[PDB]
């Protein structure tokens, strides 16, 4: 039994008159007097069916009156010509005339509408994710993710690259995140780790001659599960040897490239590139959103030193001009007022000047500022009639995430952030290290194997506060998608940066001895970048949700509640274990 | 800055007279004094570097001086012509003059040599992987594992299937084979499985409408660890809906004959198809290397009633023509009699038959067969003057193997089996049961879900054991590539096969009630195939061995020794999640 001639995709006027055979489900029942019409689904499309016993048979028809939501059938039949063609569909100029039915499956309803817009809830569509992945939002988002990846493993195969599987059975190690761990039945009381990433294979893999690696790889974290906090996760993990970082950069900005224009129809023309210093001051963040405006303005010498102790006192007052609110009421200032004030935010006020549309520059600080001191700030911004200028004040780092947080809220409400629209940029020029006054120490920024740019290298001795990492950040509108970093390769930098960073000697070889011993016979050098593929999926596709671009994921508590898994296993796998439940 | 203009196997006579810059190992140091000859090496090949005393400062000739077999190192010279070429590789026609050194890491001597034929042992090379991995015979086969990897998704995909991710942290069950197991900290005595295959989720995905899936997909197994036998390895899973046994055959076999062109440079015709019966009878085994003859002839009929004892009680007499081997001495057969006495392959003797090439037929039971009857037998065999036959006597089945055995030992021995020689082929019509008279049911040789084939479901009420399997298994080179078989979708033909294995209704839906629950809502017919990912890259590369087509593999206790990897954790770990090692 052939099954099928076409997909329900596929036909169309061309094919009137000829003998199909289709398979797939019941999308959706029509009644009309005696006549039912059925739009039968498979990945392909939909494909209409008309049952009319004056044409087929009168016990065709009974069958075809027990037929329900998805059900799983096959028909066979000639395509006819429908009296007006449904421009929606590709087969939409034709229906199939329904001779023959065989019931495959006589499925029972669906928990929930198999509809774009369904009326299930989360929960239990991921309860029954299987049935979830037939609606087409979902469906097309794991093709989507196909096509993605099938493009990133051509693109850098074409390259030089080489896809080289590492282990998921590695060694625990006690800092950092926690791993999760696997007994070992054959050694009792040891265990695997999964890995966190490649980080250490593919630094392996450049001491062994490979000069580009890569990998689409699953990693694993034991850590809070957040927003969009899956306990594994997928990578795109890379490393090559003999790079500079504008070889790392460019090479992946070419990867970058390929996808956006396959996505957008458009070329895409050298990224732009803003120093950790510059994104922090313009945006509040190392990761910005730049296809709008509302930049940071700072704002202390044009208001400190008139009586106003709460933008005296402020380390920085800072703001953004809102294009054309200066017609905010005093509700909607008041709401937003309140909403920097939620704990998650944590602002304690806001100011508000209003450039009117008459040309009145006013304030809710009139009482210290006059009219030409306000229009001096709004000067500063650049601001003109109808528009609204939102000013924060705090402490540096603290009030600019507190702004950017609002730049964002807004950008959204607005209407600002487009789906359709990719501005793609590098972060660079990391500090290396942060000194800590009070205590007189410095703290590693970047893992202690990232190396200091070359022209920084003098730096070190007597200026490390100084010294920008060779480090770099992939950002697209707001979304980090990867980074990564040149690492060292002189023995003795390396051992200089221990020293800075506090470790002696023999802490270093306690914590990084592995690795450090593997160097000494013949690590070139090299460097990297690690691309979270699941981000850069939702990303393209104009969405910041991940959860529907995994096919099967897991809860915020790390449960899949489809399978109910994590379980309790038996008594014997224990035993064999050597392992007892604390209890 | 930058490290090499290009790689150190791309440079040819055309880039004659070019400055040029290039890094990478030292394979070779051939020092003379007034000239020094390096053979500069990365993934790309070697180039020659030489430093001429006379034309170079006294510092250059001293700084080569320094250097040592697998220093990393960077040079800039010209392009010049040698006056003795090497053809053998591609940038035999030229060499660089040096002008300028620098050494990037003073590497230590590795622990073995980094050539193809090395003096480092096994285990030595293993606890150094990262350093084995610079040579040839290893970089190439990773090389060669990802050029398969590149072509099979290319394939899959543009047949039309979607590559899924399923997940790794999974619900363990306590039936089957043994899982790895994750316990969980959010939820403490739970614990995870790592998946032995995607089996559950690739069903799902086809009851979600995903028509064609496949993954190249990590999989975990906790069993005896023999002889290339990881605790973790490749597949190339994959599952299709509305197909039957042919089509799933069609495709796969395109997908074979696709690589086998690729790299063997042949076009293959429809490959040759035989039943589980056919080849153990012809072979002994079900999957046969059919690349060369000594095919097993059965004798019975030939031997039994003339009084000789051994031959009279045994259930099957069985044996091969070994052509052109008459001459084998007393000393060879009596090693061919003990090799098949080994426990490995528990053989209880062997009889030989001898056409000698006087023409007189004669053997090791000529007190019971006279010329005659040993004449009989050979003409049986179609065998010749120079020919020796060899006959084993015992239980069908286990004197099967035996004699398998013995012909696979033999082909080698007698250079049969050839490496760049392919024979695939499928065997199908597997048994679907065998009956256990100890526990009075059924046993089920493939998934319990696997369905007979549509002419043998009569069968089923009465002679359940005569009922052939929907099921197949490719074979190459007498081994075995992948199988997969056709699922049940009536859920009444699903009960009366649970029953069939000794099921109550009750223990039917405890072991197999969430797939059973999950099809209720719309299973299509479905059927899929899983390859041997790390045996099907082996056989194509000529080998069967497949520890070195892995690049980090483990040792027969499942530990890295590379990394020493199980290992004890700290208490710390144990105790957030609620585990004692039991003392």
């Amino acid at each position: 039994h052939m099954f099928r001639t076409h997909t329900n995709g596929e036909l169309s006027l061309k094919n009137l008159n000829e003998e199909v055979t289709l398979s797939g489900w019941v999308q959706t029942i029509r009644d009309k007097g005696f006549m039912i019409w059925i739009d039968l689904r498979d990945r392909y499309g939909i494909t209409q069916l008309v049952f009319d016993q004056d044409r087929s048979s009168a016990a065709l028809l009974e069958e075809a009156k027990k037929l329900g939501r998805e059900f799983v059938i096959q028909v066979s039949g000639k395509v006819i010509e429908r009296a007006s063609k449904n421009p929606k569909i590709p087969t939409g100029e034709i229906e199939i005339l329904v001779e023959k039915l065989t019931i495959l499956n006589n499925s029972e309803l669906p928990p929930f509408t198999i509809e774009d817009e369904t009326d299930g809830g989360e929960e239990l569509r991921m309860k029954y994710r299987y049935l979830d992945i037939r609606r087409n939002p979902v469906k097309e988002k794991l093709i989507f993710r196909h096509k993605i990846a099938q493009k990133v493993r051509n693109y850098l195969s074409d390259q030089g690259f080489i896809e080289v599987e590492t282990p998921v059975l590695i060694k625990s190690t006690p800092e950092g995140a926690r791993d999760f761990v696997v007994p070992s039945r054959m050694n009792p009381g040891q265990f695997y780790a999964l890995p966190q990433s490649p980080q250490t294979f593919k630094q392996l893999l450049m001491v062994g001659g490979m000069d580009k690696y890569f990998q689409i790889v699953k990693c694993f974290r034991d850590e809070d599960l957040r927003a969009d906090r899956q306990p594994e996760f997928t990578q795109i993990d890379c490393e090559m040897a003999f790079v500079e970082q504008e070889d790392v950069m460019n090479i992946f900005e070419g990867l970058t490239q390929n996808l956006l224009k396959d996505i957008a129809g458009q070329e895409f023309g050298k990224f732009p590139r803003m120093t950790f210093a510059e994104a922090m001051k313009k945006y509040g963040n190392d990761k910005p959103d730049i296809r709008f405006g509302m930049e940071f303005h700072e704002l202390n010498d044009l208001v400190k030193g008139k009586d106003f102790k709460i933008f005296d006192e402020a380390e920085l007052v800072v703001g953004i001009n809102v294009e054309g609110c200066a017609e905010y009421t005093r509700k909607q200032i008041d709401e937003l007022t309140d909403w920097i004030k939620r704990p998650q935010i944590g602002a304690t006020g806001m100011v508000w000047i209003k450039y009117q549309a008459d040309g009145i520059v006013t304030s809710s600080v009139n009482k210290f500022y006059n009219e030409e001191d306000l229009k001096k700030i709004a000067e500063e911004f650049g601001a003109k009639p109808g528009d609204l200028m939102l000013v924060l004040s705090g402490n540096e780092n603290k009030v600019r995430a507190q702004l950017s947080a609002l730049r964002m809220e807004l950008g959204n409400r607005l209407g600002l952030r487009k789906g359709n629209e990719f501005a793609p940029l590098w972060v660079i020029d990391f500090p290396l290290l942060e000194w800590d006054e009070d205590t007189q120490r410095y703290h590693a920024m970047h893992h202690p194997f990232t190396s200091p740019k070359p022209e920084d290298i003098h730096l070190l001795e007597n200026e490390a506060g100084k010294a920008r990492a060779n480090a770099y950040d992939l950002v697209i509108n707001g979304n980090e998608i990867g980074g990564g970093s040149i690492r060292i390769f002189d023995k003795d930098l390396q051992a200089q940066m221990f020293s800075l960073l506090g470790f002696t000697p023999e802490e270093a070889e306690a914590q990084f001895g592995f690795l450090m011993n593997a160097f000494k016979y013949g690590a070139p050098p090299h460097g990297g970048l690690a691309f979270g593929f699941d981000r850069l999926v939702a990303v393209l596709d104009g969405n910041e949700v991940i959860r529907d671009y995994i096919a099967f994921p897991k809860n915020n508590s790390g449960r899949d509640v489809m399978i109910d898994a994590p379980a309790s296993i038996a008594n014997e796998q224990l035993d064999e274990l050597a392992l007892t439940i604390n209890i």
